[PDB]
C-alpha cells in the first residue's frame, strides 16, 4: 500500500497536480512525518535544495522522469561571483531520511563544448566541476534506488553521513564520486565518459576522489557493481579507480589541503573494463603554499575479487582478505540504518 502526498506533472490534463517539483516540495507541511511526491515523466529544469526531513521523491520511470539544470563551479551569479563546486549542484540534500526512486538527475553543463571553445573565449570556464547531486554535512540516511546521475567532472558529491545507492547509473569523468561521506553503492553502473579534449596517452578521469577523515571507518564502498566505459573510444588504461582528495580547509594556521582527509575507496565483487589502470595520486596546496602530492599507497584504497579486463592484481593494487572483506557488508557500513522506501 503506497499513497502520494503530492503529484507533479507536465500536463494540465492530469488535474490536481503541481507544475514544478520545487512547488510540490515547498507545499509539504513543516515537520518530519513522511512526505511522498510522485513525479510524472518529463524533463524538469529545476535546481532543488531539500531541507525537510523524511521527504521522498518517486519518478514515474528512471528513463522518463528527469531533473536537470546546467551549472558549473565557474558559472557566475548575479553579483559576479562563482557558484563554486558545492553551489553548482542540481539537487542538494541537506536533510535526514531522504529518498529518491526511479528518476534521473543531471547537471547539463556541456563540458565537451566548453573544452572545445577557443582559449581566448571569455565564456570558456576553467572551474569545470558541475555537480548533479550533493549530499551535505547535514545529510544522513539518504537512499537512492533506480536513480541515474549524469555529469562530467564532479557528478556526485557525497559528504556528511550515510548514503546508499542501489540499482543506479552514475556517469562522469574527473572525480565523479567524491567527498567525505559514508556512501555505499550496490548493483550500480559506474560509467566512465569519453574525453575529446585529452591527448592519447594522458588520463581521462578518476572514478572516485574520497576525502574521508582518517577517524571515519567507512568512505566510498562499491559492491556488486559494474565499472564500464561509455564507448569503445574510451581508451584502455585511461581511468583511475580513485585519487586522494585532501580538500582545501580553513584551520587555525591557514587555509590548505586537509592532512587528515585520508580517503577510502573499496571495491568488492565489481566488474571493471580495461579502461581502468589502477589508482592515482592527487595534488593540493600545503600550509606554506607549496604543491603537495598525496599518494594512493598512503590512502585507504582496496579491492576484493574484482573481475573483467581492468581487474589486474599487483603490489600497486592492494587486495582485501576474506576476513577483511566481511567488514564491508551493508550492515557494517550503514550501521543501525536500514534503507527503506515509502
Ligand atoms: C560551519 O559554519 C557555518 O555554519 C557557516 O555556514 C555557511 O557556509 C557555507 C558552508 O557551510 C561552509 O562549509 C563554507 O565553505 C567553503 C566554501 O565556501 C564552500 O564552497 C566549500 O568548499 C568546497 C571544498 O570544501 C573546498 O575544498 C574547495 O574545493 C576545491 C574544488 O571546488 C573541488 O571541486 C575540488 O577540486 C579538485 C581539485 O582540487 C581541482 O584542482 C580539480 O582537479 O578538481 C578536483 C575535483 O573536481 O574534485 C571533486 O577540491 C578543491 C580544493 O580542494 O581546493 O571548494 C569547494 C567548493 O567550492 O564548493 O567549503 C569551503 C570550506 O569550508 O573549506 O562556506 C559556505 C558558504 O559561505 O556559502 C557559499 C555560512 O555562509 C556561514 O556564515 C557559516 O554560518
Amino acid at each position: 500500500a503506497t499513497t502520494y502526498n503530492a503529484v507533479v506533472s507536465k500536463s494540465s490534463s492530469d488535474g490536481k497536480t503541481f507544475k514544478t517539483i520545487a512547488d510540490a516540495i515547498a507545499s509539504a507541511p513543516a515537520g518530519s512525518t513522511p512526505f511522498v511526491i510522485l513525479i510524472k515523466n518529463g524533463v524538469y529544469n529545476e535546481r532543488l535544495t531539500i531541507t525537510r526531513n523524511n521527504l521522498h521523491l518517486k519518478g514515474e520511470s528512471r528513463n522518463g522522469a528527469v531533473i536537470a539544470a546546467a551549472t558549473a563551479a565557474g558559472t557566475l551569479k548575479s553579483d559576479g561571483s562563482k557558484w563554486g563546486t558545492a553551489g553548482s549542484s542540481t539537487i542538494t540534500i541537506s536533510a535526514k531520511d531522504f529518498s529518491a526512486q526511479s528518476l534521473t538527475i543531471r547537471n547539463d553543463f556541456d563540458f565537451p563544448a566548453n573544452q572545445a571553445k577557443s582559449d581566448s573565449d571569455s565564456s570558456k570556464i576553467k572551474d569545470t566541476q558541475a555537480v548533479a547531486l550533493y549530499v551535505t554535512k547535514s545529510g544522513d540516511r539518504a537512499y537512492f534506488k533506480d536513480v541515474s546521475l549524469v555529469g562530467y567532472q564532479a557528478t556526485l558529491y557525497v559528504s556528511g553521513g550515510r548514503s546508499f545507492f542501489s540499482d543506479c547509473r552514475i556517469s562522469g569523468t574527473v572525480d565523479f564520486i567524491f567527498g567525505d561521506g559514508t556512501a555505499l553503492f550496490n548493483n550500480c553502473d559506474l560509467v566512465s565518459r569519453y574525453r575529446a579534449d585529452v591527448k592519447s596517452g594522458n588520463v581521462s578521469g578518476y572514478l572516485t576522489a574520497p576525502s574521508t577523515n582518517i577517524n571515519q571507518k567507512y568512505g566510498l564502498v562499491i559492491t556488486n557493481s559494474r565499472v564500464i566505459r561509455e564507448s569503445d573510444s574510451v581508451p584502455a588504461k585511461s581511468y583511475g579507480l580513485g585519487r586522494p582528495w585532501h580538500p582545501t580547509t580553513t584551520f587555525s594556521d591557514g587555509r590548505y589541503a586537509d592532512p587528515n582527509a585520508i580517503g577510502q575507496t573499496v571495491f568488492l565483487n565489481t566488474s571493471m573494463d580495461n579502461h581502468i589502470y589502477g589508482w592515482d595520486k592527487m595534488s593540493g596546496k600545503d600550509k606554506n603554499g607549496n604543491t603537495i602530492w598525496f599518494n594512493p599507497e598512503d590512502s585507504r584504497f582496496f579491492e576484493y575479487k574484482s573481475y573483467g579486463a581492468g581487474a589486474t592484481v599487483s603490489k600497486d593494487r592492494r587486495q582485501l582478505t576474506d576476513a577483511q572483506a566481511a567488514e564491508y557488508t551493508q550492515s557494517k557500513v550503514l550501521g543501525d540504518w536500514t534503507p527503506t522506501l515509502p
